[PDB]
């Protein structure tokens, strides 16, 4: 049986409005409703992995298992095992995979963040897995960010305090948040972003939606604006909507949207809102398509409305050579020529770079590079031809090709990260000088850029 060089995950965000669901959600797993929906004739094949993600959860982790497992059972005749389940108050996620990948799937991590202080401290938050599948890392982020219209930049930081905090991956990967530690991460929930316009158009919004036309609404969604102006979600997609706000239905219909103040609201109005979404961050050149993302139609217990996406992910097999892993492959090695990062900080200290790649037995410390001034008042810190000379566990182009280089820029005074990037081995050509690129962040915020050339040489 040959390992999978692709799978499909399923992705489920839907905040439960704290009500237990109806006896059949089977609509959700087939994506199924509005938006970006599966084909028919898709309907009995199996995804890899389903992660589901559920806010303002009333149900036990054992009742909602129940109901998730059935459902899949009902859809498939497949009975999918239990990879992980995690639950911060009423956050929870839930991943399922087949049966065959039982034994592909190993390094199971589960972690969650509460966001805020005192007051804001108390069931907004985000829970987290990752794992490995064969030789690619896997990250899943269900958050529940702050409510309410007014409160965009309350959501912003909380989506920074979860990707500083949420304690995922290989933690020998230190100076990496959870936006670099991953092929494949996949963060979704009810982010609760809303459509900003005057509440005096509140019918005008729902006269839209009817007309299916979103264009208007989208151009003023908090996400998609702050997404713009790199506020928030740097470097992140998402698929194009298609599908109405998912937010605030009146419950046992979706035929009306429950937007007025009322007690119950805080006398807060809640305009029609995409509050509840899937985004993605995967490593450079790795394979991943959106094959679906909308809502149901059908699930009407809470005024929320689920989301679904699903999505083709490229995977790659657990190499083993003669060599490798265990040692080196002298046939093998990664050169970097003319490389400099460009920082913002105003700071002057000495930085080193530091390579760290599952393709080295450990991570590679460079020396000091040296700075200069540049034109427009930037820090330049040159490393020109003095950078090490990478020596890959496996130098089969098979193998190495499918790599990363994570990058991470250091002071030498405190030993702390100024920048993380990523550089992909899947090159133009082998044994050829080559432009690399990749941008710096640091907490999630651009903070530079690296660029230079490369030189990978394989067995080939
Ligand atoms: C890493 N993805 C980038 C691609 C370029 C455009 N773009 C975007 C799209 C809509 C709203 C705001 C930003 C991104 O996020």
């Amino acid at each position: 049986q040959p390992e999978p060089d692709m799978i499909t995950i399923f992705i489920g965000t839907w905040n439960m409005g704290n009500a237990p669901p109806p006896k059949k959600i089977t609509s959700w797993f087939l994506s199924k409703g509005q938006g970006k929906t599966r084909d028919d004739s898709a309907d009995y094949i199996p995804h890899d992995i389903y992660v589901i993600g559920t806010q303002e959860d009333p149900l036990s982790e054992k009742e909602w298992l129940e109901i998730l497992k059935h459902s899949l059972q009902e859809i498939t005749s497949v009975t999918f095992k239990t990879v992980a389940i995690h639950t911060l108050w009423n956050i929870r996620i839930v991943v399922l995979a087949k049966p065959e990948h039982e034994n592909r799937i190993s390094h199971i991590c589960t972690d969650n963040v509460k966001t805020g202080i005192a007051n804001t401290l108390g069931n907004k938050g985000a829970v987290g897995v990752s794992f490995m599948f064969n030789g690619t890392s896997l990250g899943f982020v269900n958050s529940h960010l702050t409510s309410g219209s007014e409160k965009k930049l309350r959501r912003n930081q909380n989506y920074m305090n979860i990707l500083r905090f949420l304690a995922l991956g290989d933690k020998k990967l230190s100076p990496f948040n959870i936006t670099h530690r991953f092929t494949h991460l996949f963060w979704f929930g009810d982010l609760n972003y809303r459509v900003d316009l005057p509440t005096w158009e509140a019918e005008t919004i729902i006269q839209k939606i009817k007309q299916q036309q979103y264009a208007d609404l989208l151009s003023h969604d908090q996400l998609l604006t702050e997404r713009r102006e790199q506020k928030v979600f740097l470097h992140f997609e998402e698929e194009e909507i298609t599908f109405a706000p998912t937010y605030r239905f009146e419950r046992l219909t979706r035929d009306k949207y429950a937007y007025t103040k009322q007690k119950a609201t805080g006398m807060k109005y809640n305009l029609p809102s995409w509050c509840d979404r899937v985004l993605w961050k995967s490593y450079p050149l790795v394979h991943v398509v959106c094959q679906s993302y909308g809502s149901t139609s059908d699930i009407m217990t809470s005024d929320h409305s689920p989301v679904f996406a699903t999505f083709e992910a490229g995977v790659t097999s657990q190499f083993v050579s003669k060599n490798g892993p265990g040692t080196v492959d002298s046939q093998g090695q990664i050169e970097f020529l003319r490389c400099y990062a460009t920082l913002k900080t105003k700071s002057q200290t000495k930085f080193y770079l530091e390579f760290h790649s599952s393709c080295l037995e450990s991570f590679v410390k460079s020396q000091e590079g040296e700075n200069e001034e540049g034109s427009e008042g930037e820090l330049v810190v040159k490393f020109g031809e003095t950078l090490p000379k990478l020596k890959p566990i496996i130098s089969d182009p098979e193998y190495l090709l499918d790599q990363h280089i994570l990058i991470s820029i250091k002071s030498s005074d405190s030993d702390e990260s100024y920048g993380e990037g990523c550089i992909a081995l899947r090159l133009e050509a082998t044994e050829t000088q080559l432009p690399i690129y990749t941008p710096l962040t640091h907490h999630g915020e651009l903070t530079g850029h690296f660029q230079g050339e490369i030189k990978l040489q394989t067995s080939q």
